[PDB]
């Protein structure tokens, strides 16, 4: 081939520190998207096994070094575990891309390298985390100490498998807690794969524990455990609801809902066009549409709609859908699955039976769970393609007048996860950002980021945020102390 | 009387800047838990009344002069709110001690204080409050925007109105919100009073909307409300179940919970026992028992334990329950309502059954009538497994207990599904530290108790649950943070 | 018309005292407008900055001030901002007399401004925060925001209120004492800013002021032994003074904010009504006699042309006379005679080193010391007039053909205090704001900033900030920390 | 014993290169020890400073670093943390040979702390964050904290490799360029270093070495027009020169880590054995060559004739002699002659004002510039010994009655460098600690701090912070920025 296959090493469990099987034996199975056949069989965690884990956490945040680390010591461990990541980047990458469908080097050059940047950013924050000395109402001296948390729960999605791993695990590492991760069961083997990378790096037995088994089983256990202090969710907003409800009816632990996306681009008459329709195939269809942040929207302003539509359904002419790992030509990979694949040709059925125009795309394709990129034009609000997230290569382009208009189209959903603007106009711009009730907003670009910005929801698109400092709020307990002072000098 | 009884001026709800009736045009009685006696008939709210008061902070956010106003400009119209409180503190006082059953000297000096100190604090907050210029992996600029949320919805409870409404209502105000405040039925005047003082000191129409009514009313409606960005509650752990329930149920936004605790105050060998039974009988016994971080569990060290329960016992013999407004001897008053009178009676006889030494208290009094007056309760040889041990009382009754060493005191401190406070009486500084950092509690005092002011953050651990009250950390939860990225053309530096 | 003010105080604030100087010496205070002396006030000298010195030092030391508690020291620093609002008329008349302002301007900026700056550090007062640390093993520790002590002020003539305002009142939040030397120029707005302190309810000791000369007065505060920092306001020529008054003293920190040769950048991009509006307020405010001035105007070649006839045709509907007499002034006489005699040397000396005169060059007088706005054309960087600080009504017009061009131009100066850009387009804005070496840069606007908005030089124009959090710093000492902790289950 | 290592750099780093003087001059560096020449060191004057500060320059103007990311920077940074790591036994036997140190101290404290400092702020250059203002209308400001430019450093002889660190370390991070001129009696570590920056990755002229004599090399440093900051450490006398220096040049911002007179207070309370054992360290770590080195020990009444005998007979067991021949030697020679003779000549004074001699005061030599720890009792206030900064083996051991005289006793100095309390109570470690107008305030233990914790003076001592996320402020352009909104829903 043109990538190296991988070969499958971790298939089983990961409780305090060894690579164990499930309580009942049971195994589940990981499928190739691009041929639909068996990877491997992993070991299937349910409600008993979720109970070993938090367990192992319990442990190794009671009685275990990992808390009496110094900041210093566990960013030491962290940055060794950032070097293995990229020091095993090659592997990692294909290892994902077997497991979700997509290409070995855009994984390595994106998935990969910010698995190995949210590490290496957290590793540098853990010899810095700050508390306050307060300003008090008399004789008093008061202070906050930011502590580490306990067991933190976390549950992710299957889209991005080691960023997912990385972003939750590294704020959560250099917090000081023990964590219980449970992976998507369509791709689990990226966390048995970084799992075993933190043992080699340091990572003390009990503080990180990998269950892969299904949502309502081993997910549901660890959502509503009674000795787990919070949980990190990222899925659907319904399953969302889940996690909330498991909460209440447990011990009430703080929950932190990144939840799905509609995104809107925006595009202006002052845009250079050539920038912008290629800005919004990657934002539309960059990962098959399988990304929560992508642009569902396309809003072009009425004077330049027309040569934005025809320069759009010309460039789609030239975009391949294909096996990343035979063909190098290859822009886009299968869906991750069989249900996800029947999911998103529904939704491209539900926008031709409601009315609206195919541009570009539409059918499936097979050079496997293979989907053309499409694009739907004469699309109104009110239709089901303009509003649920198809969670595939489907993007919705639509005209507009005025930027009042622009700004309540891009606000009429649900959601509020991410947003863009292509405008030149510094004024259009900063009134637009400012008006779109959303927690991420893109001018002349998309997706980028890094380690220091925080993401995360608004409105149904959940709360909490992932990446920056502010991402280690969860994962800390704060704690006022309060003392009088006799004959302090100052006050 | 020793203290003027106040004229009831407001009783209807308060939404888009006028006192209306319930749709229904139903009312319920608030009582004065002295006499047992309706002090007023108040406006009843349910679903529909919510939907009004949600539509009204909608109108008030959306297309409103409250988050298009300046940070100063919101902070000079809060210090005049800070100011008209101060200016009525008497009349707040006498009508919050009415409804509640509080001493009115007290009320005024610490609940009307703090109200006011909290709409100060967050009037100076109002003009600096400041999001990040972000570090970016290329020729990049990045930066959040910390952007008034939209509708707030507050559920509060009965034991401390004025500073409830001010430590939910401050910080939200600050932050540039439209508010949906739901007071406890036990209690619903000094919110009222509270929204016309707000409405006087410029706060625009729709900003402040106050909707007295029941829990499972009133309260679930604006907890499951499609149109309410977050909501703050405060009360019971078992009610936070419910709050959490109703966002997963409609449009799960951010939940803030104060729960319920099971406070413990650790007193060691090294302690002036004279000092550490004053602080313990305020601890437990301030405000009836009526505090949520009451230290309703007292851990007294081995060497110390028989004087200070010897000390604890003759101290309670001068300790007067009665009429705040008739005796000037009174250092307790009643509980708020026949209900709570019935729950702590309760758990005293359940606490007397399962084993516990009666060492004081324990027995209803006080005056001639007449009145829910429940006499300060000192429970002795009571172990860890007992009802009175792990359970809410929300009473003046206090678990008293002795312990050997600083270990066994911490695992026992611990020994609570709650979290929220704790104290330590120690002259020594490594005990102290100790103590402190292994006590999983929000707030721990040292040598003191309550003592907190507005930069302080207060909030729950475990399940006294999550979220800060007070400090510049109570802005977060009305507050959207914002990520803004666009390139840079050939900076000279990133 | 405006009602002249009567002058009541006159005499040194010595410890909640008007007293008058050891020697009994007076120095005269004149009004612009006629060159007629105003008041006669006490002349401090080193025996009096001594007695101002010990006066704060014993309020520091043993007094109330830095024992009361933030919101105590806030509460009275908010009557303090309500006593400047209430007396707003009186003071602006009082400030406008004697530094030759407009009565209208100086209540709605100066005043305001003031006001403004008293109640940002008001608000401040009781949320000043210090920082629990992340210790390297087995240590708990913390950072104490302490009042430094005693806080030394030197401030220049042209924003008297404001000046007096942006140093005492951070100094005052901090819980300091101070002692306040005001330019012997303009003495009378200090004297009465203390007065009004007094009735606030600030206690005797921590608001002294000595009008004086600088060499005399100014000299002595800046060499005190017994002050503890030194925060000074005027030329980068008297800065030089200031660091070796510390040096052969206490090495007591210094903070300076010294003088400019701000640029305001206008773009082919521009609305040029709007542009020639801002630039005329911006080169023109207070006379010129504003530090910030956009002194160096450059606009791009497609537009030079239609600028520089818009803006002669602007300064035609200009009034230059007695704000007191005259409705329709819109500018007063320079601050006196010595500050008149040096703008006319300036705009003498740039006929003679060849720059072409649009407008003004000249004096008018309605005698008083008026100077008609002065825009000065064909200027080449090397000349006098380009690169030193005129003070008075004088704008340098110039061309640009690159934004290259545009940043080394407007980064040809020893100063970087202020700077401004006017485009529409975004990438330019964001271009330019970054390039230039300016501590202040104002996009499609000037002067704008709040309370929240730190203010400070950079290169020649001097290091401190006044205004925003970051005007505490100075006047805080931070005091780290340390202990062991035994036993801790986490670190 | 220890190895003794090779001297491989002796040439002034400038521009990436080892470059001789323009005068071909040398100065030699010589062993305490022996008295004997280790190096010729290349002697930098006024035209080698001018070369640094030009390469400077091109650099941060020109050059990538301040062109590079954070998270790129920090990579550099945190590789020439390994390199300091693995190099360490050769560097701190470098080290110790030029300074008189144990070999094993050098490594575990000097080259730890070195490494540490630049782990710490590699971990911060990917989080620098400025503000987003609360605007007083219709207008967005933010700050933005930009790397300064050019910074100058200059440092002293007794701790080489953790100086150059604690100064070169926020500086890198901050994406300035530097000009360092090392202590001229031990200039070799600054040199080895320079070459382990050019290892790790550091562009050519961001890192200049120009070892050379301070009124030479280091005049022309703090003199320089082009230079945009001075960070100094050194003597309270030289502080005064670099602020003269600023203020006749440039003026440029100064930040001075000055002298000190350090007090440790013991309490009643106290375990003796230990409050003796922690003096003995506190003020014989690196023979007295420590600026918070604690030279005044203050003792309650109660348990002073009892610490007394204890520090006697404890001083009986230690070891003045050659580290690297001797395995018991707990102290190491004085810098050089100057050094040794200075020590003796306030050993002499002190007897001759009528001090008692506990134990020491003598010269020992088993030849080579070797003291006895020196204990001086009956000390009055007044005397030189109890006033002046000796920088030797030499404790002033006092008695005190109350709380009140113990505060007032320990800020009878110019001097607030640091300070240490022992006691047991809270109430009396809390008055104490924010009575001593001290920087850093020790409660039970002694020179225990970590990069989080910001280091600086008070008083005479100085003003700034090296160390914590404080160290970076001074490297930093803070450039406040400000635009209208049009139409913004929320301000
Ligand atoms: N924010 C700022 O940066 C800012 C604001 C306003 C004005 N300014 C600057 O102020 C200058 C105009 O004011 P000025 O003419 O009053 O300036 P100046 O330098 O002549 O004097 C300023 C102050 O210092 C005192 N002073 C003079 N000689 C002294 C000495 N030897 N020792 C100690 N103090 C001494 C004066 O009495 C006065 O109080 C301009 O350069 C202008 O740019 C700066
Ligand atoms: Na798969
Ligand atoms: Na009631
Ligand atoms: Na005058
Ligand atoms: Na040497």
């Amino acid at each position: 081939l043109l990538f190296d296959v991988p070969e499958i090493r971790f298939t089983k469990l990961f409780i305090n520190g060894s690579f164990v099987d499930a309580v009942s034996g049971r195994t589940f199975d990981t499928r190739d998207p691009r041929t639909g056949g068996v990877i491997a069989s992993v070991a299937e965690a349910d409600k008993e096994d979720v109970d070993l884990a938090v367990r192992a956490a319990r442990a190794a945040f009671d009685h275990g070094e990992w808390p009496r680390m110094s900041g210093s010591e566990r960013g030491r461990i962290m940055a060794r575990l950032a070097d293995l990541v990229e020091e095993h980047a090659g592997e990692l990458a294909a290892l994902e891309s077997l497991d979700a469908g997509k290409h070995p080097a855009v994984t390595r050059a994106v998935d990969v390298g910010n698995a190995a940047g949210s590490l290496r950013y957290f590793a540098g924050a853990a010899d810095k985390i700050h508390g306050e000395t307060l300003k008090m109402p008399g004789q008093f001296q008061g202070h906050t100490l930011r502590e580490p948390l306990g067991v933190a729960g976390v549950i992710i999605p299957w889209n991005f498998p080691s960023t997912m791993f990385a972003v939750k695990v590294a704020p959560a590492l250099a917090a000081g807690c023990a964590l219980v991760v449970k992976p998507a069961e369509q791709t689990p083997l990226s966390a048995l794969y970084l799992a075993q990378l933190a043992k080699q790096a340091g990572v003390p037995d009990g503080v990180i524990n990998v269950v892969p088994g299904f949502g309502p089983t081993a997910g549901a256990a660890l959502a509503s455990h009674m000795d787990v202090d919070m949980v990190s969710f990222t899925g659907s907003t319904e399953v969302g609801r889940l996690i909330m409800k498991a909460s209440a009816e447990s011990n009430l632990k703080p929950v932190y809902l990144e939840l799905g996306g509609k995104s809107p681009l925006i595009v202006f008459d002052d845009a250079d066009l050539d920038m912008a329709v290629e800005l919004a195939v990657g934002a539309s269809f960059f990962n098959k549409g399988e990304a929560c942040v992508a642009a569902s929207r396309v809003y072009v302003q009425e004077r330049v709609y027309d040569r934005f539509e025809e320069r759009l359904a010309e460039r789609m002419r030239s975009w391949v859908v294909g096996d990343p790992f035979s063909d190098p030509r290859a822009d886009q990979g299968p869906q991750v699955d069989k249900a996800q694949y029947e999911r998103v040709l529904s939704y491209i059925d539900h926008g031709k039976r409601e009315g609206a125009t195919l541009l570009t795309g539409g059918r499936p394709c097979a050079p496997g769970y293979y989907i053309e990129p499409t694009v739907f034009t004469n699309v109104k609000e009110d239709m089901i393609i303009a509003k649920e997230e198809i969670f595939g290569p489907v993007m919705c382009l639509m005209k507009f007048k005025t930027v009042e208009e622009a700004i309540a189209r891009a606000n009429d959903t649900r959601y509020g996860l991410g947003a863009g603007v292509v405008t030149r106009d510094l004024d259009v711009a900063n009134r637009v950002v400012r008006s779109v009730r959303a927690g991420v907003v893109w001018v002349n670009c998309y997706f980028a980021m890094g380690s220091d910005c925080p993401f995360g929801g608004r409105k149904m698109s959940g709360f909490g945020k992932d990446e920056g400092m502010h991402a280690l709020d969860k994962y800390l307990a704060v704690k006022s102390v309060v003392t009088p002072l006799r004959a302090s000098p100052w006050i």
